[PDB]
């Protein structure tokens, strides 16, 4: 039964609070999974630590990077890279987790979290989540964005983990 995870998030020196995601397997298990292990660090690496390097307000915020911090890196679970399972999930509304990626089939870690409905991504990005609780969280992150997507202040993932 899906997984649900949290993440605990800092801004600048200070706690902002939990976001709590519940992780569709039902839909994607493997990109579920992936997400689900790189909140735990069960396989030895993941989120912890890591930061929202591009944030655009009324579009998303985008994080997962854990390995170069700018968008270039991160590694999933299996891999460097996996591929899409399928688009059945769409881009509805804010608060829903789809993968970043650089083309079909290169999932790794990044990933985003809507902040608006964002259709056009559709057929694009792999959905494959929703926040559950901390919509507030996620909107002082966006809080933070600049249209060309630099923070303006660091957004820390402090915590992470599963509910377990």
């Amino acid at each position: 039964s899906n997984p649900q995870v949290y993440m605990d998030i800092k801004i600048g020196n200070k706690p902002a609070g939990r976001i709590q995601m519940l992780l569709r397997s039902d839909v994607v298990p493997m990109t579920a999974e992936n997400f689900r292990c790189l909140c735990t660090h069960e396989k030895g690496f993941g989120f912890k630590g890591s930061s929202f390097h591009r944030i655009i307000p009324q579009f998303m915020c985008q994080g997962g990077d854990f390995t170069n911090h700018n968008g270039t890196g991160g590694k999933s679970i299996y891999g460097k890279k996996f591929d899409d399972e399928n688009f059945i999930l769409k881009h509805t509304g804010p608060g829903l987790l789809s993968m970043a990626n650089s083309g079909p089939n290169t999932n790794g870690s990044q990933f985003f979290l809507t902040c608006d409905k964002t259709d056009w991504l559709d057929g694009k990005h792999v959905v494959f989540g929703e926040v559950t609780e901390g919509l507030d969280v996620l909107r002082q992150i966006e809080a933070q964005g600049s249209k060309d997507g630099k923070p303006k202040q660091k957004v820390i993932i402090a915590d992470c983990g599963e509910y377990v």
